[PDB]
């Protein structure tokens, strides 16, 4: 579903590829960082439309913040009349280039496939790789089971279209690879070559994410957008965000929760049609779970403690400033030091601050009105210098600041989700809930363990579209796997 987006093109190639492949409503998506743009052709023209990602959103010129590419592209193809200079999104160009799906290799030997394969491979699992003697043509490889064995299918490259040898030829390997899929090939003993999954590639041990940090950072970027190419096949729907009373609820009105796993908030007041709403979801790892959810606004900071409460959510990660570049990313849902407020039905007393290097620690008292039984204390983390775009330079900060959260969580006997909030409540918020989790894992097992950052992120992405937003949090998540492990 995601074929529009042609991760190896330049301008002046997708330009050429819209005039001579494409029509009037022809586009295609492109890399620049953290820049994207969209490339549309338009009465036998070509139109350039740039998308900024600083870590929070993708931010489309002229149009809308979105949570994902696939979702901006979406969202424009059913809605004319919105992306504007009137610009149609209508068909999709399709990319023919194979390197970021997870079954592609590139350059790789028979002798390593079939160690990969395995190390690493059940039955079904297969790659597919360049030719070793003949340039051009390919080879899929694949395992099969319980004795197993690895199969090598030469892919003649002819004419631009691929073919096993015969039968149909395909325009890609991609449309090679599904058709077969789909279609399994059967060997004259009669093995049905199954194509069950790609090989994995990126799970590693723990002790050697220095080797793999090395590797990747002479491959974070092709990682990443092989991860980003999944982005599509997760399923979910967002309807309670889209609904009218909902609608100022969010703070960006088509970055929203995901609904099978979104905070449902009861007790509400009968006297609002609509009171169980809030822009938050649910993330549980696959002991410790999480709450995604956006910095609050002015009408949503009551809800905001209904959730706190309602959950028994004990502790607050804060990643954002209130204000960021002159604006609000955050409104102050917390009363001022040694202060009581009512916020709706919730009361809330600051305690006490506490002031770190990166981080501002402030002790809450969380209670019912009229319920003195209730009251029970809330953690909120603020963490105050992560930068206005982009991620921090070094991890230990943030590391020495999770490991803090980490332990007053477990210090308090059945607490519920870690609440944890930026601005929209993807990017940052994202960043560090994967960091959390698979520094959880490793804090619990040491260095013997395995660890798998894009199949962790992509786990968290089902609970949450958009969760981890840019190629440098990916790197910053890496970055801060690789220090924990090493302070050990």
């Amino acid at each position: 579903s995601r074929r529009w987006f042609h991760p190896n093109i330049t301008g002046v190639e997708a330009e050429n590829l819209l005039l001579t492949r494409g029509v009037d409503g022809s586009f295609l998506a492109r890399p620049s960082p953290g820049d994207f743009t969209l490339s549309v052709r338009r009465n036998g023209a070509v139109t350039h439309i740039k998308i900024q990602n600083t870590g929070d959103y993708y931010d489309l010129y002229g149009g809308e913040k979105f949570a994902t590419l696939a979702e901006l592209v979406q969202y424009y193809m059913e809605h004319h009349g919105q992306l504007k200079e009137v610009i149609e999104l209508k068909y999709p160009l399709n990319c023919a280039d194979p390197t970021s799906e997870r079954w592609f290799h590139g350059h790789l030997s028979g002798k390593e496939a079939e160690k990969l394969l395995t190390e690493k491979g059940k039955h079904g699992s297969f790659l597919v790789r360049e030719s070793q003697s003949h340039p051009g043509d390919f080879v899929l490889s694949v395992r099969t089971g319980d004795k197993s064995k690895v199969t090598h299918v030469m892919i003649r490259c002819q004419e631009l279209k691929y073919d096993v040898g015969g039968g149909e030829r395909f325009d890609s390997l991609t449309d090679l690879v599904e058709h077969y899929k789909k279609n399994p090939m059967v060997e004259t003993l009669g093995t049905v070559l199954q194509l069950k999954q790609p090989l994995n590639t990126t799970r590693i041990n723990a002790a050697e994410i220095e080797s793999r940090v090395r590797e990747l950072s002479k491959g974070f970027w092709e990682e990443f957008e092989t991860l980003q190419q999944q982005e599509c096949k997760l399923l979910y729907s967002r309807k309670e965000g889209q609904r009218q009373e909902n609608k100022n609820k969010n703070r960006y009105k088509n970055i929203l929760p995901s609904d099978h796993t979104r905070v449902v908030l009861h007790d509400g007041d009968p006297n609002e049609p609509v009171s169980d709403y809030i822009n938050a979801n649910i993330i549980m790892p696959e002991k410790k779970s999480y709450i995604a959810t956006q910095g609050c606004l002015q009408n949503t900071v009551n809800d905001f403690w209904r959730m706190v409460f309602q959950e028994n959510s004990r502790v607050i990660v804060m990643t954002t400033k209130e204000v960021e570049r002159g604006k609000s990313k955050c409104v102050k849902y917390w009363p001022d030091e040694y202060a009581l407020k009512e916020y709706g039905v919730m009361r809330v007393r600051n305690v006490k601050e506490s002031a770190a290097h990166d981080y501002t620690l402030r002790e809450l008292k969380l209670s019912k009105v009229g319920q003195g039984n209730t009251e029970r204390t809330v953690w909120q983390y603020h963490f105050r210098t992560w930068p206005d775009h982009g991620v921090p330079s070094d991890p230990g900060g943030v590391l020495d600041f999770l490991e803090e959260v980490h332990h007053k969580q477990e210090s308090i006997m059945d607490a519920g989700p870690v609440v944890v909030h930026c601005s929209a409540g993807i990017g940052r918020t994202g960043t560090f809930i994967v960091i959390d989790i698979l520094i959880d894992i490793i804090r619990e097992k040491g260095v013997d363990c395995d660890i798998d950052v894009p199949k962790t992120i992509q786990m968290v992405r089902s609970q949450r579209s958009g969760m981890v937003q840019t190629e440098a949090q990916y790197r910053f998540i890496y970055m801060a796997v690789q220090h924990y492990i090493e302070t050990l």
